[PDB]
């Protein structure tokens, strides 16, 4: 059994989050066949929200976030789908919506073969904490 | 005498820096020999993939022990990333990587807790079923 | 997102594609569209882009203390299992430029798809200071 967030030496390691709203896995299927770019972006936004919710609940508020550091976005990708940056851009912009300047981050976005429970997107992150 | 072991890839098994240990992705090896190959859902079933993930985790802790001179210098694990070579439609990667997480718990107790990511990849080096990497805090 | 984030002596370098002066050079799946020699060239360009991003963030590579961890993703055709040979080209480029400071831990995986159809993507974490 893993933990959603680990805090150590001023760094928060946030586990991979799936696109859940209210507990329910909302976006399943391969991007590029079963999902198009706009649905996959909705999934990535939900993942980003789950990351920040886990971080907030671990810290007792987002005021203790000094800045985000690195975001990794995995997109379950059908043959020929190559717009993973546009998918994960929805997560990056959500981080900006919530955290302003503190939301800036380095990033990787890759197309994977499969994700847990058939999820379309999975997002993990590393943050600096005060 | 496997070439992959004697003079391995162009990378270090573990890098230690500023209180952090960066452990390279480990394949499911037993005594040097790759034990578990294939895509989970076509070439392996879930129980075999769990055995593979357990071996990967054991290899992670062996690399850490050999770099540190003993696991007593592990303050705690921080983050584990598990890659599972996944056949079409296989979506039980958390159950696979759970075997690695459970091995870490069995060996390290409270120091074994970690954040985690689990993803299904298309292929892994040498046809390995699972690859596990990790970041740990060290003394 | 940012190409590089520097925090508490660590540089987080975003995932880099195989570019020449900014222009994407190597696209396609390794094992079908590209052979091993072309994929090695692609990984070499990714590594060069990583070092260029680090150089502009630091104002010179003299402030790179050492590399720490490299993650290599290879867009892989069915049955292609030679990702270490591909990412070795990035690792060896790091060695050619930085000598002993170029050593790193590593992960290498075969993904289904990469941004814009790129053959290889490389991200890294480095230690920084004069």
């Amino acid at each position: 059994a893993y933990q959603p967030v680990v805090l150590h030496a001023g760094i928060a390691y946030v586990s991979g989050q799936l696109p859940r709203q209210h507990g329910e896995l909302r976006w399943t299927g391969k991007v590029g066949s079963e999902l198009d770019l706009e649905q996959a972006r909705q999934a990535a936004r939900l993942c980003a929200a789950c990351c920040l919710l886990a971080l907030e609940e671990a810290l007792g508020g987002l005021q203790r976030v000094e800045r985000l550091l690195k975001v990794t976005g995995y997109v379950a990708s059908a043959a020929g789908f190559v717009q993973q940056p546009a998918v994960i851009d929805a997560a990056s912009e959500y981080f900006d919506e919530v955290l302003g300047a503190r939301g800036g981050h380095a990033r990787a976005a890759v197309g994977v073969a499969e994700l847990p429970r058939g999820a379309a997107v999975e997002v993990e992150l590393i943050a600096a904490v005060r």
